[PDB]
């Protein structure tokens, strides 16, 4: 009852990129992450939890019919048509087995799910690739079929009966198909830091900014924290969880905590310019395991260096199964490019939150 799950299957390696061999997001990063956890003691100390495949009437609360066959339809299709298709898409490569390792993805969440929920696991993390949270309920994004975590969380809903869910996601990048998702349902409340860069950085959207607070039924249950600098640290993350995240969630009182768990804001990733420690990640996992009855979920969305990606997943670990957290060397002040986002971010959400008021 007290235990981390942890759920990976070899499944997550059997798709690459046919037509790029440098093609960042690749079969090493979950295998990386495994042997990692595996040398540092840590795999060892959790729970094993089998995957599964997500059914069709799971996919179905996110996804619409017509793209659930398209994808599916992309296991026998020609490497020819695999990339016409996929050049239809923003960032996107297939593979004949891309269709079965994105469901076998999904369902590792969902077999998380169950078992926090169930009270048979305090948490758990699932090693998964393919990432999720840029998919879109019609379209393939970001290296993405399906958003996992938009999934896990209409299926805590709809199984488990819980009636509200706080997706955090620190990714370097914005989530923009969680936030498409979720657009209008104030059920689910989604928070994303990310670089932005006034629209600079990938993927280039006006609705990555704070203005965008979620609409109809949903307006203030979409919290968006652009950074226009690069070279974050640890101390702007924490300040942000502190000042902003921390004080919205208590006051949302989530049943189910899920992190979009991306990596490519950790020093060394070749995307992300960003300069966060790993061990930040102990504290930043720490800092949500106080609301839901520490009922969290972490799933792997991006994060391209190998061992940066390993490192967090590690970090992150480490506080799941409830290790003293690190000192930080770093101080945890903020630079003045960060304080500048969060200010204005909570400048956009004050309306709807009595929590960051005065
Ligand atoms: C051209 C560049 C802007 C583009 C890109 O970087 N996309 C992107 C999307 C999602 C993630 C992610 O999942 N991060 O966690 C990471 C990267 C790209 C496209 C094709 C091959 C390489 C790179
Ligand atoms: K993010
Ligand atoms: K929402
Ligand atoms: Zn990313």
């Amino acid at each position: 009852a007290t235990g981390t799950g942890l759920v990976y299957v070899d499944a997550f390696t059997r798709f690459h990129c046919l037509w790029d061999a440098s093609h960042p997001e690749c079969p090493a990063r979950v295998s990386t992450v495994m042997e990692m956890l595996e040398t540092e003691g840590l795999l060892g100390r959790c729970v094993q939890v089998e995957a599964r495949a997500v059914t069709e009437d799971e996919l179905l609360l996110v996804h619409t019919k017509e793209y659930v066959e398209l994808m599916k339809s992309t296991q026998n299709m020609t490497e020819e048509e695999l990339k016409t298709l996929a050049e239809k898409y923003d960032s996107v490569y297939l593979h004949p087995g891309f269709f079965s390792s994105a469901c076998l993805s999904v369902g590792s969440v969902l077999q998380l799910v169950d078992k926090v929920m169930t009270s048979q696991l305090r948490n758990g993390f699932s090693i998964n690739r393919p990432p999720g949270h840029h998919a879109q309920a019609d379209k393939m994004n970001g290296f993405c079929m399906f958003n996992n975590l938009a999934i896990a969380a209409r299926y805590a809903q709809k199984r488990h009966r819980v009636q509200r869910v706080l997706i955090v996601d620190w990714d370097v990048h914005h989530g923009q198909g969680i936030q498409y998702i979720f657009e209008e349902d104030p059920s689910v409340l989604y928070f994303s830091v990310h670089r932005y860069e006034d629209g600079s950085f990938w993927p280039h959207l006006k609705e990555s900014d704070s203005s965008s607070v979620g609409s109809g039924a949903g307006q203030g249950y979409n919290i968006n924290l652009p950074w226009n600098k690069v070279g974050m640290e640890s101390g702007d993350y924490i300040t942000a969880f502190q000042q902003l995240l921390l004080p919205v969630a208590y006051e949302f009182q989530p049943q189910l905590v899920l992190v979009a768990a991306g990596f490519d804001a950790v020093i060394g990733d070749p995307k992300g310019g960003m300069q966060v420690s790993p061990e930040c990640f102990s504290i930043l996992t720490h800092m949500l395991k106080g609301v839901a009855q520490g009922r969290l979920v972490l799933a792997l969305e991006g994060g391209f260096n190998l061992q940066s990606t390993a490192e967090g997943v590690c970090a992150s670990m480490r506080s799941l199964l409830g290790d003293p957290c690190p000192h930080l060397p770093s101080s945890g002040a903020p630079c003045e490019s960060a304080l500048k986002s969060i200010s204005k971010t909570i400048s956009d959400l004050y309306p709807f939150w009595k929590s960051l008021q005065t």
